[PDB]
């Protein structure tokens, strides 16, 4: 099964496991703060979807998880987050239950150095879609209208 248990610390430092996802659909995009094009666009569109779910968007769970655990801690990630639509949930944790995280979701994250103690990371692009019962459904399709997106989404609630 695609995804897996687990604790991690949402940007406001509360906890968040597997289990608080439950009874909501999900959207999880696995990344990280300093990317440079697709992050940035990727929870941008996410963003969209959101704002045109209007009221519904409280209805929905939208999770962006850190793959860069070093450097994305609660307080860079709320900061990070600040730009984007505030329904966005940001997920930090201990190297040990990111990596297991990486493992149970199949995602792809690689540490790519750069020059004198920075790096960039590769990392899977995908957009997950979990139902309310907290099973993958598919990935989730972002190239469309916002509006179109989240009529997609509302047929999960
Ligand atoms: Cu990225």
């Amino acid at each position: 099964a695609i995804g897996g248990p687990f604790q991690l610390t949402d940007q406001n430092g509360k906890a968040v496991t597997d289990k608080s996802l439950k009874g909501k659909p999900t959207l999880i995009f696995f990344g990280y703060t300093h990317c440079p094009d697709v992050c940035p666009t990727s929870l941008f569109e996410i963003s969209e979807v959101l704002r045109a779910m209007g009221k519904d968007a409280d209805k929905v769970n939208a999770i962006f998880i850190s793959v860069d655990p070093e450097r994305d801690t609660p307080a860079t990630m709320k900061n990070y987050l600040s730009s984007f639509d505030p329904h966005l949930e940001g997920l930090s944790g201990d190297p040990a239950e990111i990596a297991k995280v990486i493992t149970s979701y199949r995602v792809y994250a690689k540490k790519v150095p750069t020059k004198d103690g920075d790096y960039t990371m590769d990392h899977t692009a995908l957009i997950y879609l979990m139902d309310r019962d907290g099973r993958f459904v598919s990935p989730f399709n972002l190239k469309r209208t916002p509006e179109e997106a989240a009529a997609d989404l509302k047929r999960y609630l």
